[PDB]
């Protein structure tokens, strides 16, 4: 688990996010998948983005990053207390998204990337050692629920 302090230090950084969470949103999911073009692949919607400008371009990525970053952000408000809100967002991910679970490292290696990018200099260490747990504990639990259904992916 985390410590008081160390949640304390994740939703201090949360708070830049929430700051615009649309533009962070949207630079986690481009960032996700020019590193990672398999990911892209799984989402019927954005499979039509072919370039990075186009992506920058996409409104409805915007959107989407708004929808992403809320669920992950009321889940670290938890604090570890996430069961009810995090054991459904794995399900759905597993059962109906097919996404692998190597897919969540992906995306948490852009999260603390994207706020090197947005926050030089304000990200210091042990704030993203805290967000990294965070992040850790994130995708162990979505794992061990991806374990229950056997799913690989």
């Amino acid at each position: 688990g985390l410590s008081d302090g160390e949640w304390q230090q994740v939703l201090n950084v949360w708070g830049k996010v929430e700051a615009d969470i649309a533009g962070h949103g949207q630079e986690v999911l481009i960032r996700l998948f020019t590193g990672h073009p398999e990911t892209l692949e799984k989402f019927d919607k954005f499979k039509h983005l072919k370039t990075e400008a186009e992506m920058k371009a996409s409104e409805d990525l915007k959107k989407h990053g708004t929808v992403v970053l809320t669920a992950l952000g009321g889940i670290l408000k938890k604090k570890g207390h996430h069961e009810a809100e995090l054991k459904p967002l794995a399900q759905s991910h597993a059962t109906k998204h097919k996404i692998p679970i190597k897919y969540l490292e992906f995306i948490s290696d852009a999260i603390i990337h994207v706020l090197h990018s947005k926050h030089p200099g304000d990200f210091g260490a042990d704030a993203q050692g805290a967000m990294t747990k965070a992040l850790e504990l994130f995708r162990n639990d979505i794992a061990a629920k991806y374990k229950e259904l056997g799913f690989q992916g």
